[PDB]
């Protein structure tokens, strides 16, 4: 009922142009939220909102540069705006001849200042919502950014619940039906009816045993 | 939808008269579903199902002191004929001047073996299910029960698979409402919409931070 | 030094016979610690006995039979007054067509009630050394047991650390030279050098990732 | 004996003019290895050399600022022409009105980076040693710190095992007896008694219990 109700909430979704993003705007959808999306491509943006029109959807979009701090800030105004100072969920997507240490330094750490900073860029609108929800959705560099996400997501759930603010990670499978179909876990850790559980990292993996033994993704 | 119902659905849970139990009978039974449950304490029992009843929800139980052999043999045999062959659902719920060895390793080894067993005694129902649920829910003497219920439980998981039977374990909070409230995060799992979802441990906890540093249970 | 110093120590260690257990007191005799050992069969005790005289290591040992209760504190007794009351070091080292429930449950709690009984037999020796120390060295029946000890050993630091008492975990290694190798951390762990270590589960397997995610025992 | 010693082993170590890396140079010194050490402030450099050779250490140092990629080029390459292209030991020791998101992401990702360019600029001489050990020793920015490097350390262990490199991360306690003790762990794992201990991220922390539930730093 009310409890697992996501009716005229209001969410913002980075990337939510493909892969897990997409899947999420649909999911969220699906319960008739009400999302706002961002992607660098404004034709597969105005691609992809098309489709969602057809389908009785309610999802606004902009062409935001994510990586770029100038533009997380645009973003984030043209949320507030739209929502009336008040969003209610955050899914902080991040997007995706060997790398070298800069690279690997440079991707690791862009997403997850991007993670960090539309987090607080988001805060205000989370904490005036009255029930505040993230959700940091994201081999070598995958693992070492999963590690970083996993602490900051913790992190912040320890510093913000006063305000209401619940923060959570999830992560898609490393072995397995698609791995998209994770959006479901991260529209339930965003209803009222899990509003006690923050704070987790949760990857759902098909997980292995040896001789007996378990073993599972870090 | 389809996707997040659980009309229908067939589900054994122990101990379902109070707590955690009687909390997951009425969050099943929130969503329609058929359950059977037992309790040692017959009155107890038709004093919980009378209420129920009054409330639209379709329960049935018996009288089964599941720390016993020939009682969780005979629970088992009054579920299938009665769910028909098979089974859903099944939550094992563990029950709960100082504490001795032996006292120590009674607790602890009996609720590993009740739990091992029920899990034994509906297999055949859980498998010909189709779409087989399991979720074991359950100081000092609940630390080292956690622990060894997580193994057993991520160890079936890597076992049951094929037969499409999922496992998953529950914990409630060890610091915050009520922990009661778990039960929605133990309906979410069983859902079709969360059928890749197996061998996870979660543990609902409020969590911490030192100087900034995370810190949660084991 | 001093601090990597385990001279004149005095170790309990059970099943010193085999396995482990023979490679712990190795490992110990090899610092020239003086240890106490034992095992059910008088003829492989005086047997190793034999030989470890033979290398200068200085050995005793008795007939227990350590999954009893009356055994498990005569045992504890012959270590008080060959030790004058006073015990450094206590090396829990458990012992080894399909496991039933009973079984299962019989074997998982034998392990962790004779581990949590001995370590209450031992803790005044423990206490009055000063520099107390204890370590839980220890498919499916297996997994459970790690999860159960793991958890108790955990809690006991939790507990007997103002009595200066430390308690650690080692598991061999799931997947690689010899597993009765790790008997080198198990030494360093009891040394003062290592005092500041306590309520660490090591399992020091060789690990494994998949596509560059890492994947290991829990 | 043998197994125990690190006699003659070259080692090099970032920072170890003060906290961690001092204490780590003296340990490993107090075995009598043959280090070479780092520093941005040459007087700090030769004041600690100094005091060193004064001990009977041998331990030399260049003024290197490990955050720049042709400071880390030209330190190991000093590294290599003094120990004849061959280096035992690797300790990746990195260094220390509310820090920004830029300001996050820099201290991050420039350790992160510094860590990753270090191990590569020294897998040669660590491969030709035939024994190759790392050793990554590093609230908020520290936590999300612990979680990447945590997993490069397992990534990398599960990447150079055949070179016969081993790598592992030791973190300091978060609550309590110097944290700088740590320092013999770091030693231990990297003695030849240690060898197939690897892919290991060890926290020695006090830890804790709350009504008998255990908790540590993830």
């Amino acid at each position: 009922s009310q409890r697992w109700s996501l009716k005229a909430k209001t969410v913002l979704v980075t990337g939510g142009t493909k892969g897990i993003g997409h899947a999420i705007v649909e999911e969220f959808a699906g319960f008739g939220a009400v999302i706002h999306t961002c992607a660098r491509n404004e034709y597969e943006l105005n691609e992809c909102l098309s489709k969602w029109q057809k389908k009785g959807f309610q999802v606004t979009g902009s062409v935001c540069d994510a990586s770029l701090r100038p533009e997380r800030e645009k973003l984030m105004q043209t949320v507030s705006s739209m929502f009336g100072g008040k969003l209610d969920i955050l899914i902080n997507n991040l997007g995706a001849l060997d790398y070298t240490a800069e690279d690997f330094s440079f991707h690791i750490s862009t997403n997850l200042e991007s993670a960090y900073h539309l987090s607080q860029l988001a805060h205000p609108l989370l904490k005036a919502s009255g029930c505040g929800n993230i959700i940091f959705m994201s081999g070598s560099i995958y693992s070492a950014t999963k590690g970083a996400l996993n602490q900051l997501a913790r992190n912040l759930a320890c510093e913000w619940a006063s305000d209401g603010i619940r923060a959570n990670a999830v992560a898609p499978a490393v072995i397995a039906g698609e791995p998209e179909e994770v959006s479901s876990l991260v529209a339930f850790l965003c209803m009222p009816a899990a509003s006690y559980i923050t704070g987790q990292t949760i990857c759902v993996d098909g997980g292995l045993t040896v001789n007996g033994f378990s073993y599972q993704p870090q």
